[PDB]
């Protein structure tokens, strides 16, 4: 079915790689990108056939055939041998389904398309549906359900699809798990693989693909090598399901829901079925309501929230639904009179919505907003071959191929028929209510069936609802002033006679620290920086954390209101705890650096309290606090673990408990204590020059010492944290009970050394050649669990080498399987060829040395090495070139006298997570109780520090 | 003469029963038998002084008491006596005042009849020939060229010599080269007739009182010497004495100006009282003793410190011959106490006029009364040599039974004698004597028998009516009281809990609690020390400098209530750690709750006055920037004390962050730090502990009470550990004194942890070099005089250290130590067993001691809990453990580590150079790179 359109995409010029569209006669929409200059090549398939698009009586159909559309092909029959050729070139495919959508997506190393794309096409000709794949990928399946069974959000969304007509097929059943695909139809003697077999050869190749080709070698060479690999797919003509109106038929509407979740959380849920609009992509009448009701101005809803300490942040908007219809969303935080005075709360609602009927639509945030995406669209930087081919293919459905980038991206009309039209759509008549809270116990009895969340009706008499509709006046509420964070600074600055490739030190004192680099390559008008405060009293004691968590979280809850609308321009910041001191990242435009930063700096130095708010902020993060025995047993031993490898960690029970006795005036007390004496870490990167980082550093030391009087700290007060010796032959544990998971989980750790040229490059390759048969053999092959990990951590300048693995077993038990994957890297170590040893330091070599793809990544990783004081920004030469340098018997020593369990070097350390209840080990060292982990660390070294390069 | 009075006498603690009686020659008899005492000793006095002295010589009966020494009948040899003395460890001495004549002497064990057949023939027959004349004469005018610079001789003379110069307390005691041999025989007189007629008739006549400590028995020697000592006999010697004090109105209201030799300053203020020796049944004059030098609320000194101009006094009842006593007040000077002086009487005739308007007090009396009857309950020992001379001192004046409670108790209460004595303290009866260095061009009259000068300088009349007139209550008050339990000072017996090391019978997250009770001593005492362990002690200079300061101006603060307590007999002591807080409670069982209670209430509720904060503040600064200014090798200390503990707030950052210390930061540091804290606990002596235990709880009780305190994490009761160094290495790095020009330098090695093998390996080599060091290191080659060896306690670390001050190339002293060091390798290979055997046993009587008090064993015992080791029996194990060691095995100690191919070598230097390996260039980067050592184990 070979058919071909195709020009010019419009690619908001910047970017460089090459686009053309095309569309086949099979309903294949070929999307055409040729950047000569890429490094990874992928592409990408998305099919518009969903999960409702599932056949009715099974749900999740296509989901699994494209599962088992992976497996077999008629040329290679193999099973894995798609998968094996990505492993041959270090490909990693995966695909997904939605409620309108099956997309699947693929990469591959630099060129070798045609192998990975012959591989690719051929899915559509003999699936096999053998014993393994077909029964195995089912469990898969059913896991895959199951890890979504607890999932809230994928909770309430398909209760959201079930508390309206079942008998619509929008409340279809989008994932099932075993229990649906191979027990209900044997039971119902239906045929699995019938279905199957229909469902792909009749379903598959009908029309609604859209393909996108990340090619490095033209358009027309790709085109006329694709276009002639793609014509076996032979256009069907399936129809498109759309659904021309809402499952919620007046029988669930005016209605109210209480509803139990799993985590403890309080969240208030609105919900309006709405048409769709997406006809409207020139006018968008939906980044005007998200825009608009989300707003976070003067005389705003969530101002006045604010003012009334309700809601901590909200989202809402027109949330995307079937094909006709979608929804429209408020998801808000509740508090005390959030809970007792909801009636009050809608009130408040309808006053916003008063104010939205008063003035109704505005042309001046349409031109603001079509400014503000403009510009900020035609300066995207690039992309990842994989993800936004993904992502713009799972588009590609709904556009012509020149709209395909400027999808919305760019609006030319104004439309206030629409935004009146779903103004009148927004109506108490119109409403659905759902609220979250945990405490609905012996309250709420019906209960979910799949997931299991209880819930109740408590109908709205009559009295309250026609106060609604009479009762609807505006307040304070008032229109949210134009933006003025607006950018126009967009002016490449050019490159001095200082040249660096990397920051240097431009401004030293005893008071600060002064890294800066100008770009070379991105050439935008962004600049990211990063900055640490150092202090001594930010992890002293409990308290000083608490009271240091909870002022700078009332401060961020300050800050909100300014910073909105720089945020809403392309103007980040953050605020941050560290055990060292408070931690600030601003990443944005050049334009309003200073003016954002002087007013963050102002307002943190001489900063003021409320009461109530912080009385909100206590008790909210005194549930955030015993929130902490919920979670997976695999994080529970990260935790324990990197809180064991340091020198100083308060344990969350202990931080739980200082919180009694925290006052507003200890506090205030505190504050400028804490503010008193500190020092100052920075990073600046983007396009600015050295001397305005100059200046906006010495601006910045300078408000502060003009605030808070702060002085630069000695020498002997700039300190660093340690990391425990092991006694060099130790294998230790202990154990710790989950309540909630019944689940146990496991991390090991192995002390090599510091990162010297020799154990960096020994630990980085051992960690890659215990990587791949870890999962070749214990996640996969023995079938152990689902969390399964291996590999690096260096940590505290010690690196380290670690196992990830959460199963519901006894650790004992879990230990010996270890030891047993231990023997069989042992062997599988020894019997290695030199090929194998040779393409595997090949691909550790290619995996490790790379430029980023945006700016952000590299300052956070320059920055993430700065904190740990390394500096050694020439890692690439002194690693890759100590790497080939290397032979099979050091990694025998690497292993044997120092990693085995047969070692004196043994810096052996496990850690047992116990679940809420509960092919050869050799034998291994006792282990030890450990009752309190202070007395283990009170007679152990400690390490020293790593020398700064 | 064998006459005889006695009769059961009256004596606590003490059960050996003496008694006393008169023989009929005149002789007071005690018998003292005590047949534990190694040396015995015997004592006569006689009540003859230098107021008998002929008015022609000057000094003879001090000469005569001098001649009786040499030479008897039975033994007329020159040291034949001297010999019975140094075969039988004996050493004589006596001398002469102005009514006594006294003798006392020792002997070896039990050589009494020896000693007594000699002593019946000094008396009976002293010979008196040419030759113990003519060299005794050499120690006289020894006696006589001692006081040059005996200031106690030379002051008393000068009081003996400003009075009526025909007044025979003008004469002399002595007897020098002109009143002995220059005024005698130009005026003919013969010296040897006045020395038999003085010694017949005014030596032998009465009044001796023999004492005699013996081990012997009660009745044998009491039988040989009633009859032996008959020898004496009576002819009823006058007793010289004055009915009337000596400075009469010629010298008073007097001024006088004294230059001294050394440089010294004082102001010395006397009054003239009649005879109360009746009146020891109130004793106003040592009552005044008690009023005049207390230092206490209201006191006079007080306001005088206060005023910055006196340093010192004393006061009080000072005794002259039978007839007068004297009343003294005596200061010491500053600079600007010489232009106030007008001033300083003034408060004086303050402080009396307020002493005259409150009148008498029976409170003070009552106290004084019932502290005396304590503290003669409670007496010590005595001295084997003397004691019995001036029991025998006072035996001449008081009955015996009068003779125990001397002046330790108080019959009667006599209102009459103080208003008496009040009346004798006015500005009539003063008189006068400034000593300063400044009088130069100003002192004209000569003394009579130094040759030094002085001069009266009568005031004039402005200022001595002024002095009249102004008579005014003011500020000074009353003293305070602590006499809550006299009766109860109980002895507590040993319970079913006998054990020999404190046991811990009290351990929370808040506090910890560690009890023993004496077995050994059984004393009325206790002991009792207090950690106060809290995080905010260290956190930065700022925080521990106002913690120093904050427990600085507490010690301060305690002080004013604290002083009448500690005139009852319980002692503390505050001074912090560098974890928390550190309290010492110290004294009997009788009152320390309710003292400690107030103790805890005020430090809890604290208090800082402004220009008490400005003189701490200003005078810690000093201190600080003082610190510049000492001996190099503290330099060393100090530093490497920085340079090798986890943590460190150098003094220059302590210096400077006293700019930073307001009231109201201070004010808002005291709850933080007592918000929450921990306690660590000792209590020890002749306790109990369930008490202990309700104690325990006043104590957390009254810390709930005032800060709501509530218990530390335990994951922050740590300790800090000590650096590992890189396993061979020896860097060094320089310091510099800036004031002195000696060189300082410190050597240091680790060896291990406190195990029970390294605490013998280090002391053993230790004391093994050290011998060898005096032979041939400060004797031989005479290095320095700052030179120190031995073991390095610290984080419960070993170490060894080597403190060296000299003026030298940093490693030239460093080469020859270390050529010492090899010195020693092979003065230690070539030892002998002997050597070896006498040194174990040396360091073995070393290391074992008993306990001498609870306070020693509470010391030590404590003194390793806070090093948290608390292995209690190092005792036995350690010694025991360190006599099964040879000479090689200290050598297996000494090649891995300590010699210098050493592959353990920890070696560290610390030079410390004048104001005229590997660097180390920043002592944080130094611990940068470095690993650490572990902790200890509490045992």
């Amino acid at each position: 079915a070979i058919k071909r359109i195709g020009n010019h995409i419009t690619k908001s010029p910047e970017d460089k790689r090459e686009y053309r569209g095309l569309e086949l006669a099979n309903g294949i929409k070929v999307l055409l990108i040729s950047d000569p200059t890429t490094d990874k090549s992928s592409a990408a398939l998305d099919v518009h056939i969903g999960s409702l698009s599932d056949p009715p009586n099974i749900a999740g159909l296509s989901h699994f055939l494209e599962h088992m559309l992976f497996l077999g092909t008629k040329k290679y029959p193999k099973e894995n041998e798609y998968s094996q050729f990505l492993s041959e070139h270090a490909g990693s495919s995966n695909a997904f389904t939605s409620g309108e959508h099956t997309n699947y997506y693929f990469d591959v190393s630099h060129e070798h398309l045609e192998g990975a794309l012959d591989r690719f096409a051929q899915f559509f000709l003999s699936p096999l549906f053998d014993e393994s794949a077909k029964d195995r990928e089912v469990n898969a399946v059913d896991s895959e359900h199951e890890k979504n069974v607890m999932n809230d959000a994928w909770r309430l969304f398909q209760l959201e699809k079930a508390t309206g007509n079942p008998k619509h097929p929008f409340s279809k059943f989008g994932t099932g798990n075993k229990y649906t695909l191979e027990t209900r139809p044997n039971q119902e003697g239906i045929d699995v693989r019938q279905e199957l077999l229909k469902f792909h050869s009749a379903y598959y190749s009908s029309n609604l693909m859209a393909v996108v080709v990340l090619g490095r070698e033209s358009l027309d060479d790709l085109t006329n090598l694709v276009v002639k690999l793609f014509s076996e797919v032979e256009n069907k003509n399936v129809p498109l399901p759309e659904f021309p109106e809402h499952p919620f038929q007046e029988e669930h509407l005016k209605q109210l829901y209480k509803i139990v979740p799993i985590k403890d959380i309080r969240n208030l849920y609105v919900t309006f079925p709405i048409p769709d609009l997406q006809k409207y992509y020139k006018s968008n009448p939906g980044h005007y309501l998200g825009h608009l009701i989300g707003h976070e101005g003067p005389g705003s809803l969530l101002s006045e929230l604010k003012s009334k300490g309700w809601v901590n942040t909200l989202v809402g908007g027109q949330k995307e639904g079937a094909r006709g219809f979608m929804f429209f969303i408020i998801n808000v935080d509740l508090t005390e009179e959030g809970l007792l005075h909801v009636e009050d709360i809608i009130l408040h609602m309808f006053q916003y919505i008063q104010k939205l009927r008063a003035e109704g639509p505005q042309e001046w945030v349409f031109q603001e907003l079509k400014d503000l995406n403009a510009v900020a669209f035609r300066f995207k930087d690039k992309e990842r071959p994989r993800g936004y081919t993904s992502k713009i293919a799972g588009i590609l459905h709904y556009y012509p191929l020149e709209e395909v980038l400027t999808a919305e991206y760019l609006l030319e009309e104004f439309r206030p028929d629409l935004i009146e039209m779903v103004l009148d759509k927004l109506r108490p008549e119109n409403v659905r209510v759902a609220i979250v809270s945990k405490s609905f116990e012996g309250k709420t009895d019906r209960t979910e069936e799949w997931y299991g969340t209880q819930y109740k009706q408590e109908a709205i008499p009559d009295e309250v609802i026609k106060k609604w509709q009479n009762a609807d006046l505006n307040g304070k509420f008032k229109l949210p002033t134009k933006n003025e964070f607006i950018p126009t600074n967009f002016e490449i600055l050019p490159l001095e006679k200082e040249a660096t490739p990397y920051p240097a030190l431009i401004k030293d004192t005893a008071m600060s620290k002064l890294w800066f680099k100008q770009d070379d390559k991105f050439f935008l008008p962004k600049a990211n920086l990063n900055f640490e405060f150092f202090s001594p009293f930010a992890y002293v004691d409990p308290l000083h954390s608490n009271m240091a968590y909870l002022y700078l979280e009332l401060l961020k809850d300050s800050l909100n209101e300014y910073a909105y609308a720089a945020e809403l321009a392309g103007l980040s910041y953050d605020l941050q705890n560290t055990i060292y001191g408070m931690y600030l990242s601003v990443k944005g435009y050049n334009d309003k650096q200073p003016i954002l930063l002087k007013k963050i700096i102002e307002k943190m130095a001489t900063f003021e309290i409320d009461e109530k708010r912080f009385e909100i902020i206590k008790e909210a993060y005194m549930r955030s606090l015993n929130n902490f025995r919920a979670e997976q047993p695999h994080q529970h031993a990260m935790y324990y673990l990197r809180l064991l490898m340091t020198e100083v960690a308060w344990t969350k029970d202990e931080l739980k408990e200082a919180l009694d006795d925290v006052t507003l005036p200890r506090l205030k007390a505190f504050i400028p204590q804490l503010l008193s004496r500190l020092h100052i870490e920075a990073l600046l990167h983007g396009n600015i020059t050295k001397q305005a980082a100059l200046g906006i550093m010495q601006m910045v030391e300078d408000t502060l010492i003009e605030h808070a009087h702060t002085k630069p700290l000695l020498p002997s007060q700039l300190v660093r944290y340690r990391e425990v010796q092991l006694p060099d032959r130790g294998w230790f544990v202990y154990q710790q009970r989950n309540e909630v998971h019944n689940n146990s989980g496991i991390e090991i750790y192995y002390q090599t050394d510091m990162q010297s040229t020799s154990e960096n490059m020994f630990l980085e390759l051992f960690a890659q050649i215990i990587s791949e048969p870890a999962f070749n053999t214990l996640r996969t092959k023995e079938q152990l669990g689902y969390i399964v990990f291996s590999g690096p951590r260096r940590a505290n300048g010690i690196q380290g080498l670690r196992f990830i693995i959460q199963s519901e077993k006894p650790p004992h038990y879990l230990e010996s399987r270890v030891e047993a994957f231990l023997i069989t890297m042992e062997k599988s170590i020894e019997d290695m060829t030199e090929e194998a040893f040779q393409k595997h330091i090949q691909a550790l070599a290619i995996r490790r040395l790379d430029k980023p793809k945006k700016l952000s990544a590299e300052s956070a990783k320059y920055w993430g090495e700065i904190i740990s004081q390394q500096y050694n920004f020439d890692r690439d030469n002194t690693e890759v070139a100590y790497l080939k340098t290397l032979t099979k018997e050091d990694i025998i020593k690497f292993y044997k006298e120092m990693l085995a369990v047969d070692a004196p070097r043994r810096h052996k350390v496990s850690v047992h997570v116990l679940a809420r209840e509960m092919s050869q080990a050799p034998a291994l060292p006792q282990p030890e109780v450990i009752q309190n982990m202070t007395e283990f660390k009170r007679g152990l070294p400690l390490f020293p520090l790593v020398k700064p390069h």
